[PDB]
């Protein structure tokens, strides 16, 4: 009956990601991770579904419109994210008051196993379109995905 | 089946902490006030009790030792805590960093209540302690007894 | 013979703004809001007026070029912005360290009023354009104008 | 008819908070600076006569109790305070928040000046205890009085 | 045997930047500034040259790619950059993380001389862009090419 | 002819000063740890000397005094430290540009590793007195009299 939407660009999902996804669908009774660029929303989607076959209780959905809005319109409770830094914090800060103020929907935030603290879908995008090797820090869905569209 | 622990001294509670228990109680089957000095033992529990008598799946318990040990024993899941600014999150990060290493323990944070941003036990005590009424950041069971202890 | 300018793009001014206004003509014996997009400039006039009535040391300027030239132009004698958070004040730290630098002006900071710490022009809009209700954190001026412009 | 306190413990006064003496006393028809250890409170109030000389609209007073009540109290309408870092801010932010809160009295910023942004009274008697020479940091009348106090 | 790189888009280079260079090239046997807009690849490398000709065992090069890779290529052995203030740390703390992860290679940030830690490039540009005085604030090399550029 | 000092209490040592010790020792021809309470000075010293024997060109010493004077007596040439948030940067800040202002001396900053991320000696000893096992976060030297303390 508790539900956790966690919502991103997931472009592409990180280890980083997934770790918070298997920490929310601890927690909670069922998960739901909204995808909202470098892939489309298909790859994405995939990538994801392909990262996650260990965990029986999530299942992904593209999303649209304010993430607030998703979770009720699923029934789901609340959202999780994960938080790297002060300054991550600050301006999910203000997201999370925001979506509580205007759908009275409530944020959780858990912060990133150090070994992922560095990783983001961006930086990790930016790394591998100049040639560095992040392989360490995605999931081998993502790399295979990532060789072929950087092959 | 689902279980978070809200660990504190709460010397006093506050109407900050309140919001927080509401909004674990609402997420969690079950929610533990854990309580780890200007009241006593007896005083902080009672007072806690008093303020959550509207939050059925709550119970109040005095701890010791470190809030792992207490989570893990008391089959809980988790520990919940409110956030107020990026300080605060970098110093709770850590502690939660740690707890999750040492003992599997994952650590969800909420975002205060705007209106609750600036009010904690310590500001809340040193204001009262001077003369200044900070009733409306308090329940009423601490405003009864902060007044007869300045009284 | 003390003057404060209110610098912002105020696309639209929100209730936070408001309230750093009425705070600024409460200090000082003239307050210019100087106007520097989702509303064109007559717009954003417009709804500042509408909303500073009660206001009436108070006047309302379209500004361009440097913020510190505006101000010595006036006469005014310091520049009064609004901080919600550390990482606000480290970059409107900056811009008034080099104000200060280039043309002698200071800045005083005030903190937002709790309740609108989490409101911004620019999330309200992206709010607004998604469906989302802010009413509560404009002035009705401005909730007008923006029921028109998404209707 | 505006006023502004500036309030701390000024053990010693340093040029930073000299800084912020004259900023405020360019904006405010009076500063009251309010003195609220290693020097008693009589070596602190000449140490801070004898530093704002030059500051005809400004007076020195010994506070006692809330920052806010010593404002009211004088009919001052204002405090202000000088802000070196963010978590400067995030702490000084809680202050304002909850002096606005009991009292109605508001609280002006002023970034110090980038060549004191690393003096602190605490610093610069750490440093001075243990050899160092922070007389650039000082006013004369400190340096005066420090190097009698370490002789 | 020591090298370090400091590698930016030196658009154009500061005072703030031959700082870190000095203090840099005073710890190392060797200093490479890597160049990676207003003014093209051949004006900054004259500027940056011009203004460091004070520094025998530093040279400047164009880079191009990974900064690591520029690093490991060079035979240098560590990435030097300059800090203002905490939201910097965090933003370099990543990048420095994942090019520690990467290629192996380290970073080490020295904090801003006060007087240029309002100083960056960026802002410098917008500032003089706008009619206001930087030239307390670059390289008299740079002041030159600024005036002729907005002249 | 380069040399840093890395000074700190180490009380006790962690694996994140040895990863700092490690990486300052690979950039300097020299590195001093200077040692400035839960184990007395010779507890700390033989800890340290245990957990560097595999960095030949670093020595320990004792320090007294201000950490610049020990820097500049042993002709050594920098200060090398580590930095876990942006908080420790602030107030890391300030030192550094108060021992740059009172003696020349330069301050490196090194980010620390993403697994030790959350290690300090005080967080790693209120953990070890409360029965936490924290033995994967310090040198095995450490762990051998932590235990025997506690024993
Ligand atoms: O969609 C919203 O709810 C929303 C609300 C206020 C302001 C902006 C937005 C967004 O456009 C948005 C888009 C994607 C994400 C995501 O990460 O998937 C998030 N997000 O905050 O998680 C937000
Ligand atoms: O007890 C621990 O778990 C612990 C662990 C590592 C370091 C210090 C401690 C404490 O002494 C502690 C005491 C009270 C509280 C609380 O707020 O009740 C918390 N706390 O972090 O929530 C911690
Ligand atoms: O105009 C300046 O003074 C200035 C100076 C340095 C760098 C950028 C600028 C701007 O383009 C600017 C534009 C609008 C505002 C505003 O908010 O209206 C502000 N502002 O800082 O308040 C600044
Ligand atoms: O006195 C108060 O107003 C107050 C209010 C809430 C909490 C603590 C206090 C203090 O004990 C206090 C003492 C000295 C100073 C100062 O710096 O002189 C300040 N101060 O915040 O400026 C505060
Ligand atoms: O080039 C990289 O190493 C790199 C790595 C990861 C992500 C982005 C990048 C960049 O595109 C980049 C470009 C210029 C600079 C610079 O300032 O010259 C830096 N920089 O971080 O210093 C980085
Ligand atoms: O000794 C100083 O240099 C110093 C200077 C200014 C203010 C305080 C101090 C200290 O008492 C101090 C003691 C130990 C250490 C350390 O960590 O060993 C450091 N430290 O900053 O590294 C500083």
């Amino acid at each position: 009956m508790t539900g956790a939407v966690c919502p991103g660009s997931f472009d592409p999902v990180t280890l980083g990601h997934v770790d918070i996804f298997e920490r929310a669908a601890a927690q909670f009774d069922e998960v739901v991770v909204a995808i909202l660029g470098m892939f489309d929303l298909d790859e994405r989607i995939a990538m994801v579904k392909e990262s996650t076959t260990h965990l029986p209780n999530l299942r992904v959905q593209v999303g649209h419109g304010l993430v607030v809005d998703f979770v009720r319109s699923c029934g789901m409770t609340a959202i999780v994210k994960g938080l790297r830094t002060g300054t991550d914090f600050e301006y999910e800060l203000q997201m999370a008051q925001m979506n509580k103020h205007i759908a009275g929907v409530d944020t959780f935030f858990v912060a990133t196993a150090p070994r992922y603290s560095f990783v983001s879908s961006s930086l990790a995008k930016e790394v591998a379109m100049l040639g560095g090797d992040v392989s360490e820090l995605l999931p081998e869905p993502v790399n295979r995905r990532l060789r072929d569209r950087l092959n």
